[PDB]
């Protein structure tokens, strides 16, 4: 089916539109087209610096009577410089104002690491190390819970949390809301079998990001693995008369994951949603899982000393 049930009773579309690196000059058109061809879930973040333009597109399609707010599933994320409990609500409200919404369907702690509060999103010292903040995940979570109680957001969750960071929250004394979602990197070179098993066994829905391997990521090296150009995956697609991207989007869907491929190119936006008319076989699934190399798009060395850096742990 097209939607998956969350712990709060709401249903989440399993295919959404990513917006990281979608320039402000193009993401309004991307979103409009996306809604026109069927997308109802949009993945956003304050750090992507384009939530206003995303908001422009939603507002207009609401105005046009193309969609109703209730049919939309809008996700955003609390950036790292706002982990202090006194900053959380303001950060949420800024996102809501920018998107021109009165609630979010889902709001995530973007990363488990808090960074020094201030205007810079990535504060570094004179030697380039990220400057942390003295916040911890449990106090940040409690501040996220308050947003649910105040009606700003319908569900809360986490992103880039390892299973021990997830358990810290689950085991929180006085926990009010369990996380609904853990949004993590996931694709054939980073298949996340252990963390997915963990999360799904705890009734936490997993959303896969960079499912196409983020070729537009700014730190890409020419020699890095390229999913979209992998000849083995090209062959699986050719057999189904689909593109490599469609194969890469359909793969996590068949794992009971949500997936959020990014594009600002109208034809690719449309292409990427045409993944409900075919099935990957059991062999296809097995083959794609066998490509795991434990290889991350997102894992910058500049964060690796943070006390809460998530990827020292096996999962
Ligand atoms: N939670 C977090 O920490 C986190 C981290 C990373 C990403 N995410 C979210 O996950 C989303 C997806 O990940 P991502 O943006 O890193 O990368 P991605 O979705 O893996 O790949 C996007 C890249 O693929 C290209 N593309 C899209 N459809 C294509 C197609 N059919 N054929 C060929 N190329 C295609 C896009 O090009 P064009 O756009 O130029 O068409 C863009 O360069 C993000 O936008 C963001 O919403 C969350
Ligand atoms: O966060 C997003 O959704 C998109 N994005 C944008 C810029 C960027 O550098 N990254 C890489 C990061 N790695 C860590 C790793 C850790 Cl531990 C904390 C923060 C980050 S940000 C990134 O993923």
């Amino acid at each position: 089916a097209s939607r998956i049930l969350l712990n709060n009773g709401a249903k989440m579309p399993i295919l959404g539109l990513g917006t990281w690196k979608s320039p402000p000059g193009q993401v309004t058109e991307a979103v409009k087209v996306a809604i026109d061809v069927g997308y109802r879930h949009i993945d956003c973040a304050h750090v992507y610096q384009n939530e206003n333009e995303v908001g422009v597109a939603i507002q207009e399609k609401l105005r046009e009577q193309v969609v109703k707010r209730e049919e939309l599933f809008i996700v955003s994320k609390l950036w790292c410089t706002y982990h202090e409990k006194g900053l959380v609500k303001g950060a949420c409200q800024k996102t809501l104002s920018d998107l021109k919404l009165d609630y979010l369907d889902l709001y995530l702690i973007h990363w488990p690491t808090g960074f020094k509060p201030g205007k810079e999103f990535f504060p570094l010292d004179e030697s380039g190390n990220v400057v942390p903040s003295d916040t911890n995940i449990l106090d940040t979570w409690a501040a996220m819970e308050e947003l649910v109680d105040e009606g700003l957001v319908k569900a809360i969750g986490i992103s880039n949390f390892n299973h021990l960071q997830v358990e810290m929250i689950l085991n929180k004394p006085g926990l009010k809301y369990k996380p609904a979602v853990n949004q993590i990197e996931c694709h054939p070179y980073l298949t996340q079998e252990k963390l997915i098993q963990y999360c799904q066994s705890k009734g936490i829905v997993v959303t896969a990001y960079s499912p196409l391997g983020s070729p537009d990521r700014p730190w890409a090296k020419p020699e890095d693995p390229s999913l979209l150009e992998d000849p083995r995956i090209k062959a699986i697609a050719a057999k189904h008369n689909k593109t490599t991207a469609q194969v890469l989007i359909r793969f996590p869907m068949q794992r009971n994951l949500v997936v959020i491929p990014k594009s600002v190119t109208p034809e690719r936006i449309a292409e990427n949603f045409k993944v409900f008319d075919f099935e990957l076989s059991s062999q296809d699934m097995t083959t794609l899982l066998s490509y795991n190399r434990n290889w991350r798009v997102c894992a910058p060395l500049s964060c690796t000393s943070h006390k809460d850096y998530p990827f020292h742990e096996e999962f």
